[PDB]
């Protein structure tokens, strides 16, 4: 039996991964099984508190995995008690597909390159045979196809073409798209356009130095340096996974598939450990395409159930992505046969300026008398890649008690072919010629399991609101009244809601067991999200049915353990038809969610209508949310913070 | 005749000041006149884009003034030809009442603290009349007030306590208002009202260090150190006015009103030099209260045109507002007398380090194969005082080509006294015992003179929309189909729009006599601008009137010289009633803004419900909106600057 972990919330060990895979492989004994999936399975919230603050015991260390079994359908899922090596619990899913690992990904190019169908689409596209080692594909979740469901384990190849290994395939998309059998690593069909469209004859619009050199006359000078150094430490102290900043107290954790995971948040109140968060993490995105074009429909990736931040994440050391004095964290999962893998520096810690915190003064001494102080921030973060996109996660905690979520959006487009003489319609932008950007939006599920200052939480949507008191009324005689409107919601029903221009909705978490001192009001913590775009794709569509949690900004459903993933456990090749995720937490929407464990769902992102100046690399795209403390403190929660500049008004006098 | 300055669009030096208020005193010789403002008075648009690239004359250097003289009621306005030091242009404005200086407002506070009246006030609500020199307020304009019009130029007197100097006096308001004369320094009236509130007897609500470790029970350690050092230089160029960084070139001026004001906004783009903007800046605000109770009304300053945000900014030097390597800039104005007064390091100039660019890693390899640029940002920068509150207001430019606006706002809430046994009601919150802190928003209005890629522009609102075909149509089979929906401008009524969160609106400014040899569109930066509250207070209100800009997010109309203030050119006592300003520009909403020479306001800000959180003093909330060049370029123009970290697929195999 390996070794418990420091916390009951750290990942699984290397060595717990390793004994983990001994024991599912020894209860399949005699069968040819492979991993999709090892990873920890977290303590039920209960457990977990009771443990935290009630002298409670110690949760038994357990892992989740998903396996598959050749030459049989779907997969098998259950659990391993680590502390007696056995698995405790299992069962078998033959009518449902599991997330793609790299190694599930790692070889459908080969087998395109490979298959005699594909190969005379190449030809016939203007690609010599002899040439194949010049085509080259993203290997794509089939998402949804009618014409399979899960009955086959399917990728779809996005083809393209590099005239040069170093090339940026981007500019060159083919325009077919095979079908491959991952289990059988095989083309079983590939979809093959009416109006065919050859390669282009065009260079590849490429971004490396020499490439740039090329291109414009030679690069820019490299600017004077701005250098960032910490030459007496940092504020912060990790012990493991556990972070302690200006009286934040969390755990860093981190899965192949959420990536990053903040739990059990608290911030320490001159004293006394006030919880802030159970709970916070992405849950799931999607990304759906907006061109109607068969076989377009396709496109609308679930990177986290599909692919997984954890999976896909990068090695941040090297990029000179983290500046500063910088603390990481490896990441580690299973392969294929059961052994660990890792990934190093997957997460990387830092703080850094941020501007003021706070100032003020007083003109009648001509601002003498005046307190400046400035910002800090803590940064949790990484990146992952997902084929041709990046995303860079962003967990932010500022010094006023306030959290939130950056994210920028890099990478490359997905392009598809343009003809010669053909538009990009209203469905995409022509970036390069015989390239076309599809319009597509950006959107994530935030996943919030909340503990305002303690137990038993509510929430609430906020909307400003003018007296409905007329213009010259007793009530209202200049008009100018105005008021906020709060409906917390009673029922899960109620919480289903957008984000609203018109009132300049936000959303409160708040405990109503409580009340803050001076305003009469609930301890809260407000959502200001404003990046909120509302799900384009039709309801009942492909879109809508396999991301039901997408249709609303906000999802509010009672706690339940293990309801983590709004688009169910096994995202790949659902149709979104059934009871499952978010669907099923909802129910009919009666359910009570005033007053009790919740879990709140967000969702936000943008609607990306690509341009020129995202091509051939995209400059970064800014999104954010944020959680601010609202009536849960009783003042600045700053204020004694070493102001970085303070002179009293007897101290201005007396100065001179 | 003073000396020419090295660009026309530079402010007047202080010889320039001095030699235009001895020409004034001189044309009104043997009369008693006082300045209010002598600021400069730009050439004409075409006069100085005809200077500037067809070798156009010089425009003659022009000094706006501003004056009052005893006995005279409203103002006295005109132009001094700084050349010929004379007189051009000048008339009389009798029922107007200018901006508040400095000295109008430095002087209120003696005047109340020896009224009569008001000595009886502060005795019947608990303040002896033997310690009035611990009364305090912050001189208002008087906003507007029917009982007097701008018969009278008045200011109305916030009353404060301090228990001693160096307490802030928020946490303790008086209940009446007085109201003063400015010209006659004395009070000519008091507002009191029906329930009368005495002076707190609480502590002070205080937020410096000795106050906190009485209150809490000590600062927080210094934090170790965080240093930023440019040991090499920094890569913008100033030049005068005239700053150069990254292909952007632009002048750097700046007036007693609107602060910062940055013209002949260019990118370079490989040789090809490109207008963008003429002129940008903030061109008036209004932060309106929502307590319909009187005189509460009366709070909805126009602190840009009643106050001046350069009349009121911070030397910026000390407070350590300003981090690293910084440029200064001085402001200079005219004092009542004539004489020039300085402003030192009122704008800083700085760069700083901003993420990513872009990134980009081939999965193929796991990785190796990969590009990383790092983004640096230019700000430009000034913070204002305005009585209680600080607005930090930040110019920021891009390496993407991508201009943007941050604000910050901090300092002090506005506060009113309340009751024991008195509820903040729905009008505001209780922030600390007997303290209301009324609900309002901040509003600014961005003023855009655009030329992008040249003169002749336009301006469109662009929504996301689903394609109008059902699901399950040929044209849209899975219901995924969704596009732009660009609606362009073509007369003044037609751009009266708001943000819409239901399309995710943005709005382009294009140059429709062009197009991007790529996409087919014409080039264009695009709006994206989320913090856009609708105005709270009635249509007909007081509000409404005086800052008919604030009703729509944005406003379009065709460019006029001299159309730069949207609630007229002296604000402070109108009534709202008049066509001037905004009001005078959008006429009859019939004229063409399709392909001239248009001015483009737009209207953002915040909505803001005080809590405890914001007391004594305020943690910076943000606001933001920026403008993207979107089919501006043929491809992201910041490829060729040197990759912080660059590994080709090539050069990954051979690297081993
Ligand atoms: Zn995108
Ligand atoms: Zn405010």
């Amino acid at each position: 039996a390996p070794a418990r972990p420091a916390h009951p919330l750290d990942p699984l060990s290397t060595a717990e991964i390793k004994a983990a895979t001994n024991t599912v492989k020894s209860y399949f004994a005699g069968k040819k099984i492979s991993f999709n999936t090892v990873t920890l399975r977290e303590p039920a919230r209960k457990a977990y508190i009771q443990w935290k603050e009630q002298g409670g015991p110690l949760p038994p260390r357990l892992a989740y995995y998903v396996i598959l079994e050749a030459g049989k359908p779907g997969v098998k899922e259950g659990l391993v008690d680590l502390a007696s090596l056995s698995v405790i619990e299992t069962r078998a899913l033959e009518t449902v597909q599991p997330i793609l690992t790299v190694e599930d990904l790692c070889s459908t190019e080969e087998v395109i390159r490979n298959d005699p169908a594909v190969i005379e689409q190449c030809v016939l596209s203007g690609i010599p045979a002899n040439e194949m080692h010049k085509v080259y594909c993203d290997p794509w979740t089939i998402g949804y196809d009618e014409r399979w469901g899960t009955g086959k384990r399917l990728q779809q190849a996005l083809v393209y073409y590099r005239s040069d290994e170093d090339d940026s395939q981007y500019s060159h998309p083919l325009d077919f798209c095979p079908i491959v059998d991952t289990e059988e690593k095989k083309v079983i069909f590939i979809d093959i356009p009416n109006r065919r469209r050859k390669v282009s004859k065009h260079k590849h619009a490429n971004f490396y130095p020499k490439h740039m050199i090329e291109k414009v006359g030679a690069m820019r000078p490299e600017a004077p340096p701005i250098n960032v150094t910490q030459p007496e430490g940092v504020s912060f102290k990790m012990t493991g996974n556990v972070m302690e900043w200006s009286n934040f107290k969390f755990h860093i954790g981190f899965n192949y598939r959420e990536g990053i995971v903040l739990s059990d948040v608290s911030y320490n109140d001159h004293g006394n450990v006030r919880p802030i968060f159970h709970r916070i993490s992405l849950s799931e995105m999607i990304v759906p395409y907006g061109s109607p074009e068969f076989p377009h429909q396709r496109k609308h990736a679930l990177d986290i159930g599909e692919y997984g931040a954890g999976y896909m994440t990068n090695p941040l050391s090297l990029g000179c992505d983290c500046k500063g004095v910088i603390h990481y964290l490896d990441a580690h999962f299973s392969d294929r046969a059961g052994d660990p893998i890792t990934v190093k520096n997957a997460v990387c810690i830092h703080e850094e300026d941020d501007g003021l915190l706070f100032k003020h003064s007083d003109f009648r001494d001509n601002f003498a008398t005046s307190l400046v102080t400035r910002a800090t921030k803590l940064v949790v973060s990484q990146i992952f890649t997902a084929a041709n996109y990046e995303y860079c996660l962003y967990w932010v905690f500022m010094q006023d008690g306030a959290i939130r979520l950056d994210i920028r959006l890099t990478g490359i487009l997905n392009t598809y072919i343009l003809g010669d003489d053909e538009e990009a319609g209203p469905w995409g932008t022509r970036v390069y010629p015989n390239v076309n950007a599809h319009n597509h939006q950006h959107l994530f599920s935030l996943r919030i399991d909340p503990r305002i200052d303690g137990d038993g939480n509510s929430a609430a949507a906020c909307d400003a609101k003018s007296s409905p008191y007329p213009l010259g009324s007793p009530e209202n005689m200049y008009g100018n009244a105005f008021y906020s409107e709060k409906t917390t919601f009673k029922t899960v029903k109620d919480s289903l809601t957008n984000y609203e221009s018109a009132t300049g909705r936000s959303w409160d978490i708040f405990n109503p067991n409580k009340v803050n001192p001076y305003s009469g009001k609930p301890p809260s913590y407000k959502l200001v999200s404003t990046q909120c775009p509302p799900l384009l794709a039709k309801e009942g569509s492909l879109v809508a049915k396999r991301a039901p949690w997408a249709s609303h900004s906000v999802n509010v459903v009672p706690y339940k353990d293990n309801r983590l993933y709004p688009s169910g456990d096994h995202v790949p090749q659902w149709s979104g038809d059934g009871v499952r995720g978010m669907r099923e937490w909802i129910g009919d929407g009666s359910e009570n969610i005033d007053n009790t464990d919740i879990l709140f769902f967000h969702t936000f992102g943008i609607t990306h209508f690509p341009a020129p100046e995202d091509f051939p690399l995209m400059p970064a795209e800014p999104i954010t949310l944020m959680l601010r403390p609202r009536h849960f403190f009783t003042e600045n929660p700053g204020l004694d913070i070493q102001p970085s500049y303070a002179m009293t008004t007897s101290e201005a006098k007396r100065a001179v």
